[PDB]
């Protein structure tokens, strides 16, 4: 009988870095039919099936005549985990940041792209929303880039200050977006934290969400073991040292931690590089109200939104060589679309709390 | 020796959206014997059996002499969830909705048909006594439903309050079974609340049951973590962000968290993009007293009484492309036992306390 | 079909000392590309790729071929683990130092090497700034390396006391780094204690990092169960006999106690041959704020740079023979970069707060 | 292909008596190159290696060949365990105390020997420390070593009460190190106790070492649930019935139990056929700082030194019959290096607090 | 090559009735080298190898050999529990009675036979000191024999009250190993309770020993969860019905429940069909200081005792007709070494507290 070629199963799992067994059966099954009349191609709207159908085609059909489909995938995913082992030791942070950056410009290709549904107008009205929010905001973010990209003991953390709706969990999710990596919750015991801490594990930075503190009832503020709970992981913010993490011993991540106006004790203020406190801003919930694409669409959030930023604002020398071609298609696309005098038409209506987007 | 075909019993199990590996190997083993001579096949009341005992008779008989069986039928379940992971990251929530749509007039096809025992008159007058439960109940069912397909973040939550025997339960039982998804129990320590809160894992929707408050025992309300656990757990809600789900990373699906009269901290508040209030009605209770067929064939938690009631008041154009063909026969069927006259005596009766069907 | 040679895989694992399974498959994998070609080999910046891409080539091909990677993998990691049960029992402590000597000078032939991106003058001021911590530094550093060695009981832990940024976290994790083993908290409770206890398994030496007391809240010093788990476990400290271990029954590794200004109960002061007290020196941080190449490439904690100022004070006949012609190699390299007089120059600098490179 | 002979890997488990898969699958693998060039065994210091070498050669080549290493040491490392199931239910005591004799002289016959780097000279002034611990201290090791084997019912306990450096710790781990068994930590709560009590399973006996008591902080004595424990487990002390121990239905080992000067409630006194007193004695204390050889080497907590002190003491005729031959040997080499003069003297210089060797 | 039979292995499990797969296993092996050599054989003492040796031998070389050795004993020791599942439900209460007796009477053939070292006078006069602990002792152990059988529901415990030293651990002990079956411990926190009350599956009897109750520290009585607990079992004691066990589904064993002088609450009493009060006797445990091997040789605690004392007391007619053989040879044997006159004086002796043998 045929034998399936387990190293193409891999192969598929590596070039889409596949980490999930179950996800990877159901895309390798999902190529058993001919390409020639396959919708999903004709279609073009997800690359990892479209590029991939037609050099999986005839091992996708023996794949489904197999008996051993999960021990398959599972050798698949773990070869995903150990590159992912080799590439925490041997890439340079840049390199991982270039890495991301060339995931994003994927989904930005196709997304805004033929085949896509989303509108680059709208994005851009995002953009201008994010560089509204803090001023020298191209800046903020480009210096939080070199802070995670140099990770420098001690001065690798940054703290989100402010009530909710004032913009910092918008802002610290869409730079764990643009970074990639992992969101945490230390408001548990500390019994539990061990296995929160864990899924750190080879992750390029975190964020430490909506940590709690005590005795702030009286100013409507939730009660929550969060900010205690960080006090007493120095070597993990201060990523002095490499810890033992449970779920490798390694460098914790480093990141940012967001909370709402609590007391934060001296020992823990001075792990923090930079303190950003954020306010709220009548026009920019006003200027959100009038914009709900932006809402709806999850733009605020996005990695994309802070990389079309980026794309925006700074020149091409800003950004690794390795990426500098795409850049410039990038640049070319949003000069089509917009102009310094019509962004700038943007941030004035963001400003007076108007629709973005006239 | 002959060869059982585990890409057949996979099939099957596709077929039928089998993840119950025992279910799927007892259902199997049930196409071992003859179809000619099948007295299931002539009942013809189960189609999981009916439609498939020809087609899977000869691998039956194969799969009968096997030493292997659980585990070819665990391939079988794997590949199911395997293409529950693919749907839910391609899948648009209005095919899920189709697809869930496919399912519950699939069963209406078999109660209400030839073989079935079900009577549609009980059904309508099911339709009735929900449609005098609110106000334009029609448009509060499609509202709902639109509001799950857009799953807009922070306008992804409905809150139905009110006493025992106010029909809340009933109502967001029916909503779950008519989008398809999981209910929840919130009320336990946080401890154990993340492998509840796990439950969540590619559902559709949720209903977060019966949460309870604090201090509202002075009101004969019983104490319990409910309403402060929901408090915490703004992201989960929100649906801003993908959050780390332990029994996946995913957006926590949207849906309703019913509760008693307790104190809704502002907080909590803010995550409900709408407020039903349920309220004892006399009638209703009356009306449900002489019309037991209600209460003992469950029909008012049924999402096939709701999807009946959706198709008895709304035109073909409100329902996705896919399904006309189906809601077009659904209506000529309505149309024979049914009229807008005899529909209005039966909201008459409920509106008297009498019963519904004369 | 061709066989992969599992004790060849064991044989990489063994010469690099792997005892991660997901990182031996990595590094195994990136062996199976022609070396001819391969732009890692041409780089050679990675010797645990460059000096076995040639001798594995072959065998790596077939590997990628192999339905059985993992556990081909976890037999060589378990081999790796065998010889360090061997080792632990048959080889002498001096031994065992001089292995973690030739690792670390294996490291420092690599990033000051000809294919490395590290500045030797940098470490050489980082042995100007540790040499100016303490008064004697270079015997205090040879002091502890004789006490590790030797491994006499009630007379293996030393204790370092002092306030943050003391230096007393730094030179405890370059000693560790210096001898090879693991740094443990003890502020968790008894409960939990054995599994962290565990981690001391056929490790060279520990370090119970930042011990906290009780009632010392009026001193800003944070409250922990360390001091108090840390006096039930005289047996594991003193090292008088085996403890059973939970994660093998043998003698706790000796090592180092870091702590803030805590009392100190008198059974547990027993248990400490010597006690270093860490004052803060207002030079010493003026210093490195001027030096940021200290904190930005981590020198301070670096066993490297111990190695480097040992190299530097102490003549071969303070080394074990078998480390002869390295320490020869490194004093000439040395000499070429700085002299006695240079040296000098550097702690003046350290003594003023000024740069320590001028 | 060549196969491994499991039966001849198990021999050498079984010979050596190894209950470490890790440790055997080490061992077994440096049997693979030549004996005729092999260092280990030209050093002849490790009785593991060299008097099984050349008849495990051959097996060794094959084994590092083999694709299942684990395995086979499992089933090695379970024969072992098999066989000690088999012993502790079939061989006398005396055999058991017979079988660990002949394991303490052959650490001796090496460590002493022409290729042991052990100073008998010294291990004879630890005999003469020891001696002066306990008036008739022969008698008192003689007597312990009859309630051990004859294990009679509710007379199998003794009770070391005394404060630190009394000297009852060392003598306990001499005693539980002559008869071969394990320490026991019975100071957790109650709810741990079980999975601790389980590591009793085929003992020959047990120290309840450093157990503790309550209301003693006005004596600077820490508390702990030791005392309290111990009165709870009259049927593991008894040793009247087999009690169901968890990690077999067996009689809990006898021993020992050592405590500092707590109040021993009455009815776990009279779990004690004996109880001593140690008191602290300032010239033991002072000949042992004089004689520090006695605490670098670990010899006063040696079981190989009760073991001299008794052949010292004691004619052939105290010893079993099966390890006369031995017992003369080692008479005959300690009349060589001392003699009852020099004895004697030994003794004056430990009473006056002098260096035991002039 | 030659092929082990797994049949031969479960048979000799079966005919040693081994619940134990490393006894097993260390006893095959034992059968490996040739009967007309083997010293085991020779002295005759042990049945379960004596008895099977030269029917095993050839299959035991094979299983020398075997690559798979845990694998056939797993086997071998599951068909035991298959076998004793069998007897639960078909075997009746008589039969498994009959079944320890034969066990038992094999013992005592064994250790009062030609190659065994118990002395049957002194087991008889730990039969004449059993016979003096209660009036009609011999009617005791035999109502209690008939309870035990009968098995009736709520008239199947009893309940041994008194102080230590009254002699009720021993009778309760004794009376459980001459029906078989397990003590149980139930004075801890109702959570561990179930893995506990699981011990008694499949159990013929149960003790529960030494329960404990509460606000006796006045009276010198330790405080326990015990009474409490059993409180709450009136399901398990009164064996109306099958319970849940964790560890089937079957009624709980009868037995006895053993206790100091604690209160016990009127609804725990209900629960026992007969209370025996144990109160010190001086003249008792004179007798029992006296005669040294009572307590050494463990007489008191023996069924075998017990077995004695029926045998001796009773007629060939009180006992199952399956055992009247046995039952006559054993009566001869008594016969010959004690007569009802010297039986009579070892019972004088025990009411003066002399020693029971002259
Ligand atoms: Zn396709
Ligand atoms: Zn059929
Ligand atoms: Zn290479
Ligand atoms: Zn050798
Ligand atoms: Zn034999």
């Amino acid at each position: 009988t045929k034998q399936v070629s387990w190293k193409l199963v891999t192969q598929y799992a590596l070039d889409t870095k596949c980490e999930d067994v179950f996800l990877l059966m159901g895309m390798y099954l999902n190529f058993q039919e001919a390409p020639a009349a396959c919708a999903a191609c004709a279609a073009a709207d997800q690359p990892n099936h479209f590029n991939h159908h037609e050099k999986h085609y005839y091992n996708a059909q023996i794949f489904a005549d197999s008996k051993n489909q999960k021990s398959i995938c599972q050798q698949a995913v773990d070869t995903v985990a150990a590159k992912q082992r080799v590439d925490s030791l041997h890439m340079t942070r840049e390199e991982m940041l270039v890495e991301r950056f060339n995931f994003l410009l994927d989904k930005m290709d196709l997304i805004f792209g033929a085949h896509g549904n989303a509108v680059l107008e709208q994005y851009m009205a995002g953009v201008a929303w994010i560089h509204c929010l803090l001023p020298q905001m191209d800046t903020v973010i480009y210096e939080f880039l070199k802070c995670i990209v140099l990770n420098i003991p001690k001065k690798r953390y940054w703290l989100f200050k402010g009530p909710i709706d004032s913009g910092k969990t918008t802002l610290a999710a869409a730079l764990l977006d643009l970074c990639g990596g992992k969101s945490l919750n230390v408001n548990m015991p500390l019994e539990r934290l061990n296995f929160e801490l864990g899924v750190g594990i080879d992750q390029f930075m975190v964020v430490f969400e909506d940590v709690k503190g005590t005795g702030a009832e009286s100013r409507d503020l939730p009660s929550g073991h969060g900010i205690s709970n960080l006090d007493c992981l120095r070597d993990y913010l201060d990523g002095s040292v490499k810890v033992n993490l449970e779920r490798r011993t390694q460098v914790f991540p480093p990141g940012i931690v967001t909370m709402n106006e609590y007391s934060v004790p001296r020992t823990l203020q001075a792990r923090f590089v930079r303190q950003i406190d954020f306010r709220p801003k009548a026009y920019l919930r006003k200027s959100l109200s009038c914009s709900e694409y932006l809402l709806e669409k999850r733009i605020l959030q996005s990695g994309m939104t802070l990389l079309l930023l980026l794309i925006w604002f700074r020149p091409v020398a800003d950004f690794a060589a390795a990426i500098h071609e795409r850049i410039v298609q990038w640049k070319e696309r949003l000069d089509l679309e917009i102009s310094m005098y019509t962004f700038s038409t943007m941030k004035a209506n963001v400003g007076m709390g108007a629709p973005i987007l006239d």
